[PDB]
């Protein structure tokens, strides 16, 4: 591999030079002969061995002491030595609070699929490594939700539960996101609520949940501590800020009865710091409008409202070339942004977000030597080429610390 | 290893085996993906294997692999490669190689049509006057009074690199662009430089907003020569809108024939540096990129002005609203004039069907998601949800240098 890789912006002619890729740590899925850039996802007891762990820890500790301008210092060498002994005698080690915060912020900084990374240094890290029970997980998660929501002035935050040990004692949030709406399959094949969540809803019901069977039912939390069977908790509904969707011009848009929650909070990913694996690490930011207006509402296998919206707009739906779908899509996203702003809930439109990401990427090239980015995810799902990231060449590679996918827990859990 | 691709909307899973047959590199590595990079980075010795591989798959495609005709064709080609440092393709081979270059073009959403390609053999051309005649015939055939027909015209192959045939125009039909004294740009800003090369070469510019550029044609490595396409061959569509009466007053028009003329066609190790090819438009090519790119005609501000939209904040989505209207106007206008055009919903739907066909009959379909997904309304087209594997099969279309950067005058 060469030391210097160039990327061009085809709209502005700006060229940037990447050296950070020399620190990439593992596989994209691509090869010399095949590109897997559009592929979404390219044993329990299989935990890191002592010989695997030493280099991953040293690499992270080295990186940490470089960041605080103490590389090679006495504190750096003593931390290296203490980590070595801890791995040598316990087969693992514990991060200092400073290292945990640094590692979590850098996993976000390194997330090539995230357009919101200009905020990466401003992340509230909640250390929940003392947690031992699912009730305690629930407490921790409620405090996160209340802190992050902040009455509509949203604040990015992560909560980190105890790391994996032998793989039989994992902490997991079984929910894929902290706040999601239930989905219910009817005997006639139709779905009520969010069709994407039918499987997880059936698990919850089997576990004891009494479903209201409405269109927008907040799912309960399903929380697994120390490898035990997961337990159900209802999030207090006063902690779940929601927005009813209305339109600045179409009086009838409120009659659709749409709403959405304020807080996007991912809870199914794994945080990897210095070889350590944090299998429960819920993190949250705030929404870009297209996540709701295009994907949640207009994906065919989600709420799928395009038809009903186009009918109330009195569009010609007989041909595709009238672009009735595109017309209705824009009006739906106008209503989502207008609703969040009217209720003073943080939200960013896709123009502002992508423009901020270009500024962030240019600063990272200048100050850090690069910025890994997944164009397929960064470009928004509508109006792609009228945002600046469409025209921006990007390089994608995997730096650590990192957020990683992990198996769904109901597939791997051994029931007690 | 076999590779699976999933559609996340339909849950359809396809199995790719065809990638095991590629050799040309993608630019990616195990550590770095270059999927969004637009331009990632012969002799008798290297020529015979490529030639052999191509003849091999040709006779394989006609169910006569290892036949007598096939063996003696390989002898014929080897005999020719050492005694002349090259070889010539049979007509049947040229046609098959051109069709499969289109079939293998990862970035083209239009490939369901790949086997209906009219192939014009111009390998006997020797002068730029001949190139002009061949190109006029192509334009007339492909335009067909608005019932557009896919076509390619193939000029003589590269020999020593000093006698290249080149069409200096990036496309056969483009509008000129002019740098203005105050600093603005009239016409198409992407062609300001190419327009200057034409003006410098003697072209008398009308200095309008939609001036059809002349052909700049280079034969056998000589200086390029200017030619005017007879205007009755250049089909244009005035853009108007089904609802907005004022849209016609924007003065917008476009041409009906998209024809790429700056690419290189590689077949069996031979390099055809002049090979203009043409299809019909997807509406977004004009209404999104040509009209609404900030570096192109850049008309969003004007349209949203006539639409009386609030343009003070981004979150009004005034740009997205005006964008959809412009693209409605394009589709309505071509359709009203009976000029072939495909909307991005129909085009992407056909491409999924084409993917299904290719996995069934061929074991795969190389596809560049970055280029296949349309530049507007991405996730409400089915390709957004389709995983695609990208890999480089030959015969292929490739990029080549701009002629004004290599030419010794
Ligand atoms: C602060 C405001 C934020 C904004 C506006 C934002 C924006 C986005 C968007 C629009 C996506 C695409 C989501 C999808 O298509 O499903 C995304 C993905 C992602 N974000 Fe951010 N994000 C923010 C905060 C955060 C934070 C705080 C973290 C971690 C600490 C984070 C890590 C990620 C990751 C790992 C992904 C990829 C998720 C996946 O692969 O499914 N983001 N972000
Ligand atoms: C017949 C109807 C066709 C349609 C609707 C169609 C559609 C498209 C579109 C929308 C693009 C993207 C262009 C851009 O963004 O600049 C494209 C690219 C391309 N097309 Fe097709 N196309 C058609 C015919 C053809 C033909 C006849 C050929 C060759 C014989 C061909 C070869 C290619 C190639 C090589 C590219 C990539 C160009 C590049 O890399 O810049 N296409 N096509
Ligand atoms: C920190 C953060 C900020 C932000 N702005 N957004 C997200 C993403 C949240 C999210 C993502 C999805 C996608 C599911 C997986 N995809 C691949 C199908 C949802 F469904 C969902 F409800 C949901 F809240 C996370
Ligand atoms: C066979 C074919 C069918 C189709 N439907 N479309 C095309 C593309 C043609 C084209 C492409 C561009 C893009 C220029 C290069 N890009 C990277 C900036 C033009 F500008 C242009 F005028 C133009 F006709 C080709
Ligand atoms: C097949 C394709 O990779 C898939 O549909 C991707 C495309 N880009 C995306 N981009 C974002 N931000 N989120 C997604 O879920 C997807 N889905
Ligand atoms: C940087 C990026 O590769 C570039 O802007 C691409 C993105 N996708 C595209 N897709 C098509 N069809 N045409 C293009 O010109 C581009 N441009
Ligand atoms: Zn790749």
């Amino acid at each position: 591999c060469p030391r210097f890789l160039k990327v061009k912006n085809w709209e502005t002619e700006v060229v940037l030079t990447d050296t950070l890729h020399l620190k990439s740590t593992l596989e994209t899925g691509c090869t010399e002969y095949i590109c897997m850039g559009s592929i979404m996802h390219p044993r329990p007891e299989d935990v890191a061995t002592k010989d695997q762990l030493f280099p991953l820890a040293k690499e992270f500790i080295d990186q940490y002491y470089s960041s605080i301008k103490r590389f090679g210092s006495k504190a750096h060498m003593e931390r290296l030595e203490e980590v070595n002994k801890e791995i040598d005698t316990t087969s693992t080690y514990q991060l200092k609070d400073t290292e945990l915060i640094y590692g979590a912020k850098h996993a976000w900084r390194n997330a090539s699929r995230c357009v919101g990374r200009i905020q990466w240094s401003k992340l509230q890290v909640f250390d929940a490594r003392d947690c031992t029970t699912a009730h305690g997980m629930f407490n921790y998660i409620c405090n996160h939700v209340k802190y992050a929501t902040n009455k509509g002035n949203l604040r990015s935050a992560i909560t980190i539960f105890p790391q994996r040990t032998d793989g039989k004692h994992d902490f997991r949030v079984w929910n894929s996101q902290l706040i999601r709406y239930a989905g219910y399959k009817q005997p006639d094949g139709s779905t009520l609520g969010d069709p994407a969540n039918v499987q997880f809803t059936e698990i919850c019901i089997q576990q004891g949940w009494k479903p209201p069977r409405g269109r927008f039912d907040v799912l309960p939390l399903l929380l697994q501590a120390n490898g035990n069977d997961p337990e159900l908790f209802q999030i207090p509904p006063e902690l779940v800020l929601e927005v009813p969707i209305r339109h600045p011009k179409f009086e009838w848009f409120k009659d659709l009865g749409l709403k959405w929650y304020g807080l996007p909070a991912v809870s199914n990913m794994l945080l990897e710091i210095g070889g350590l694996e944090f299998s429960a690490c819920p993190f949250s930011g705030w929404y870009m409008g297209t996540e709701i207006g295009v994907r949640d509402y207009c994906d065919n296998s989600r709420y799928n409202i395009l038809e009903e919206v186009a009918k109330k707009m009195n569009l010609d739906m007989r041909k595709t070339s009238s672009l009735w779908k595109d017309q209705a899509l824009v009006e739906i996203n106008i209503a989502v942004l207008y609703s969040f702003q009217s209720d003073k809930v943080t939200i960013v439109d896709h123009h502002s977000a992508t423009e901020s990401f270009i500024k962030h990427m240019e600063n990272e090239y200048r100050c850090r030597g690069g910025c890994p980015a997944d164009w397929v995810w960064i470009v928004p799902p509508m109006s792609g080429s009228i945002t600046p990231v469409f025209h921006q060449e990007m390089l994608n590679y995997r730096l650590t610390p990192s957020f990683e996918y992990q198996p769904d827990p109901w597939n791997t859990h051994v029931w007690k």
